[PDB]
């Protein structure tokens, strides 16, 4: 009636409620029907939001998707249920099971990549656990007996093979690895993409999402498809994708992620007496991609550019994804209070029309913007918490209450959506999102 | 580590978390595994606790229950889940599939009744669907038009079987349908249950909870399987009942509950224009329930008594029954006031070393109590809920707050555990149990 | 920013800051300029916020109030404080030090009465300091030995002074005395209290809230000011008002207080041992004003009417008053169902406009409704937790709740005004109400 | 009874109460008896306390303590309250008002100083501002523009006259200049100084706490009286100083405090556009003072040390001192963990016996340890906020929740005690100590 919000406790107990019902058994849809299995980033951060709720679950999720990690310590960013149909491109359209030499036996996963949060997830199952006593503590610690190596293998896969020239940044084949499918930041490389004959498709993503101005355009997806295609023709060997893409670029906030993420795992290692040597090239690695983050930004306002490595140019555009800088540190001061006060002026965070005080995954003032239309415009809870929590980590203590209490006051409605109209507030996307959920969950939990 | 308490938000995500994992799609298991079917009172307990996550969800609750609803209008106090083994007595050893001529065709059930709670959870579910807006009002309204015939049938079977004289107290043939099986309520009237040829079994009760001081005997056991015996003998037929079981007893904590239940779903009969001769006849049962509760009080403390029909004796014991009058109403203000005054001196909630002000199953002076052994003793946060709800029906504000601020402390471990240990706070009985994890949610959702 | 509300434990925390910065030493101003001094039903809500700050200090205040009783019981609205100007009617005007001989030596009062609330707040102390531990229930048993006397003298003045036919209502000589200085009830009383010569006098209210929409008219002071004189003519005489006033009615809400009022003292003279004879008076005038409060309500909805004595008319007015009944019982069950449809429907909490789910003091749809004019339309924060609080005496836990609920929403800008505009929220009236943050005290206490 | 806490919200009520019941009008005190006048870091720390009540009161605190600053900038450690008595030494035994020529003529005052906390206050306020909007940032930045100057020439008498040889450390000439009395950091230090002809005293701390074994001894009184009277001598002349204390020490605690409000303090520079010149002196302040902390530490541990300058000997002690380093910032990776190994294992945090995971004022394994001895072992809710305030700018966000979350539990009984035992959680000190009550006040509102 008057008010449609929920209480704090009311709000947690949805958010476990929802969590626990994507559950299939040994992993977490992404969402209900929309994204009907396991995707790698939404993965780390479903274990994020079950660490409060259940210790041992959380990790038989990040068990779950390192179980798929490919040969050469990729980690696919979908991880397939079996015999569940109603996602494309689904499995057959992949067929990385029968020409991908390195894609793991006993898992059907996708070809390409995902941001790799992976650490931090891993960091807050064992804050968690130190909480709970020492039968909790076993059970996390006897998960980094038993996947140290694996992790190891995932970031250095990233180092070596995603950063050949070391460059500290790493190159995507595929806008998807971004995460942010339909990023303003990709337009002018995908302007590149000159799909051949492309095989006859049907989405599937727009039957569950009906209202087109929320999702991709069929020409994006034309795109999206045909570099599936050259990644085909090669039979997603690494060593070939160089010559044959036809989408290349460095990704500055997957690089920023990156760097965090290896400072963060590092610190694990120290804690939990993981080999030296490890521990030493982890550190490397995160001063490594940090420079390579400080090396794309502009010189008045600390923002940071992704680099298109086929046109040797650097993407210019106004997206969540400039504030990567803010992520792992490393501008001088000076640019960084400008880099904050860019974020918190009028181009994001205090446009005057917002209805929350959140980050807009493209700028309301940016022409690229569009309020309803994926990474377009729409606030993402996901953004939302990463930038708080990595707010927190640089010590912005204050900042990153901010960000966590306009979060919770936009999830306070219940509807736990994928992203939400900047304006008016309504939610989009698919509901019952994982991510969304855990996100709340950790807030609160 | 220094302390092993859940905050309240944590509390009320691991309280879903918990209710969501024991849902096997349109049930939900009172336990993990030591009760993996549905219950009777459990169900209704589930639904209230399924009312702030979900109304769809808790509607959906008791139209299972309801579906398996006995023509004669007898809701058995089982339904068993399709495939499940791992209780006994199961499906089999009841055969009220062959035998039982009022026994659901799609549904298997036990044979005997439980605590009509049913209207309570009806209460509850409409009360949070009025504050979340007109579609969840029309999912709890729409429940309302399909099931106010099978509610009504379900009382009167009660008010016109079980209680053929018409003195106001339900007659019970089992002790497991007073929900109390072991509670010393019963003992004397077991005592005279003398088994005959009874056929070979095995418990599987005490395989799941081994410790033997946890649950009730091997003795205890063998009466509760004759008494099934007994029933099977005459198919089930309620006519038949009265002649051949050889453990007939009224009720009182039973009793109290149908008076409540038939005054709140009158109450909600006339909110929503159901039949004016269903709510008239729903408000002459509570009234003579209401009497027939208070004809059994001591006159000195106002405690009830339970009555033996076989031995025509009154059942004089020191158990949480006694305090039947206070959820009901209806004894003269001033042994209410001495009732009152034994619940919460050092016979009941001041017992000077209880962990918690909790009503303990039994009193801790009686001569009956065992600190672990199921009724005989230990706190239970179900009928802690239950006083909680009724004493504030009462209009006793600070009462029912001081119960339920009790509760949230007990709860506060996070084990959800069937029942306490009186003076240590263990957690005993099933862990993960879903009427405790449901007291929870309500308290705090 | 974009959410200027306070969280709960700020929200406490400011409530408790005012409640102390509003204290003068031993008692506390209903607001800190518009009303600078201790008025009698303020004090009572004063000691109820107070209750779970400082146990000691609560029961200050009414040791305050009740040192200014009358010799003959009564208990004036306003004490004042020494020295302190800015409110007029001030002691010079009342002239109580000078012609009433009933009126305290030590302390200058006004010369009418106000609301007994004062049990209460009595009942508030007591639960308060069961939960403390012996000292302090020490500390409130010892004021129940101070001041039970004075407490029964209280409550006997009002039903043997203010009741002298027993019909069981009260009688009032001023607007004042009910609390609703310029409620819509006493208009067509006011209409006939013609003024003769009124000495000249200026007001004070109106320049501390200098907005005219939302103080009494000038023309309703002159009325207010002139029964003053006729009251001082008579030297304040019990036994001549009946005979001069201008005004005289019979107050229906006043009147339920009274009647819920001896109830709650009753109750805790049998907790406490008090003399068999006052608790028997006690429950006596608290049926008799109970069935004096049913004998004025509309047969068919139960709406109370108050009652011009001098007219020998009843007042049909659509007030928060009309609901009367539904805080001390006593009306028969359809005729209750009726009055709270009315409360709950579109002309009083149901109303389409409201900002919130709260009982405006006028209905919104009557002729008389003015939403920002004191006592004509705008939502009281002294109303709403009357209401829950009996609302949840009566066992209507949910109605209560979303009471609380409500008023909470509205308190939760930190204002602790006076009153609200029903329609915007505005808060109007004076900031820093004493009571209103009393009110969120206890909500929240 | 069975729980003595309060809820977080009685807890804040209670709290905030304390602090209004504390406030003379201007100025707040210490304790209500112990310390009746305002004591310049708890001056800080009540500001903070009440930032989420009143920014207004907040910033006049603040005011009022730099009306007090003398001449040179120093901030006297007391302000005394005009008429006052009850703490000895009194105005009379310090004689400032007549010996210091440098001493404030409108105000009594001590004659030497206390850490500069004041920094963090203003930033507290000024982040409590802007959550508030237009009017209250407008009180906020007008203050800074009535008291950048003063501030600025606070820090500069610091850095400038007590850190004479450039070496980034404080110098103190008196144990009560660091705030730890007592503190087994001072034993060997005070054990050269002896005293002379010492006028005739009476202690008036140990007539309010009667406990000897809570403060400290006659023998450290009359060395504490006797460097007053090497002050008194010289008329507390700056240059002087050096040439007649019998206590000279480099206090690394209060040091890394300074660090901390320099960079605390160049940031608000930043924001609000103070001059460049002060900024840059900030900045290199803060730096100076960081790595004069490092300067002392352990290079295995990282453990800090004061510094003897008249013994030319590094003072070691295990003390929570030792942990000053973790404030500021600055050492080796390597040491970095060490400490915090420290602070987290068995001799501090980690000490089994511990009832919260807090700071222990000194090490339990000390020969110097008595647990109920004022800084010599009880753990200290100001430490406690600090840190946790200290550790969550450092981007140690769960280091920090660990502190405040165990800090809060240790609150929640609401004797706001000075200091606590660290075994049994006994209050010691003075109860009602109004930095107690801002630190809850904080780390809730």
């Amino acid at each position: 009636p008057h008010d449609p919000s929920f209480t704090p406790t009311q709000l947690a107990a949805r958010a476990a409620y929802l969590l626990r019902g994507n559950d299939l058994g040994t992993m977490t849809t992404a969402a209900p029907l929309l994204y009907p299995h396991m995707w790698s980033w939404d993965a780390a951060f479903v274990a994020i939001g079950l660490a409060p709720l259940s210790v041992e679950r959380a990790v038989v999720e990040l068990d779950t998707l390192l179980s798929a990690q490919w040969r050469n310590g990729m980690i696919p960013h979908i991880v397939f249920a079996n015999g569940v149909d109603g996602y494309f491109p689904g499995p057959a359209r992949w067929a990385t099971a029968t020409l991908a030499d390195n894609a793991p036996r006993n898992r059907l996963t996708s070809g390409i990549t995902q941001p790799p949060v992976h650490a931090i997830a891993v960091q807050r199952i064992l804050e968690h656990a130190r909480t709970r006593g020492r039968s909790t503590r076993a059970v996390a610690e006897a998960f980094l007996d038993r996947r140290w190596g694996d992790l190891m293998r995932w970031h250095r896969w990233l180092a070596e093979c995603r950063d050949r020239n070391e460059r500290g940044r790493i190159t995507l084949y595929h806008g998807w690895e971004s995460g942010m499918d339909n990023s303003p930041r990709w337009d002018s490389a995908y302007a590149n993409v000159v799909p051949g004959k492309l095989p006859e498709y049907q989405r599937a993503d727009n039957v569950i999402i009906t209202d087109p101005s929320q999702r991709p355009s069929d020409g994006e997806y034309d795109r999206y498809l045909w570099l599936l295609e050259e990644m085909k023709a090669v039979r997603y060997d690494d060593e070939r994708l160089p010559s044959v893409m036809s989408f290349q670029v460095e990704d500055v906030f997957f690089s920023a992620i990156f760097s965090v993420a290896c400072q963060v795992l590092a610190e694990i290692g120290e804690d939990y007496k993981r080999p030296h040597a490890d521990v030493k090239d982890l550190y490397l690695w995160a001063e490594r991609f940090r420079a390579g983050v400080v090396e794309t930004t502009d010189q008045r306002t600390g923002a940071a550019r992704d680099f298109d490595v086929l046109a040797e140019k650097w993407l210019v555009t106004e997206t969540a994804a400039q504030f990567a800088p803010l992520l792992c540190g490393g501008l001088p001061h000076d640019r960084e209070r400008a880099l904050l006060k860019l974020l918190e002026g009028p181009r994001f965070c205090g446009h005057p029309d917002l209805k929350y005080g959140l980050i807009p995954s493209t700028s309301p003032v940016s022409r690229d913007f569009r309020p309803r239309e994926y990474w377009r415009g729409p606030v993402w809870p996901v953004l939302t918490w990463l930038f708080s929590w990595c707010f927190a980590r640089r010590g912005w203590a204050e900042r990153a209450r901010l960000l966590r209490q306009e979060g919770l006051r936009q999830a306070s409605d219940g509807s736990f959506a994928e992203y939400y109209e900047p304006f008016t507030g309504e939610p989009l996307g698919s509901m019952q999102q994982s991510w969304t959920a855990a996100a709340v969950l950790d807030w609160l939990g």
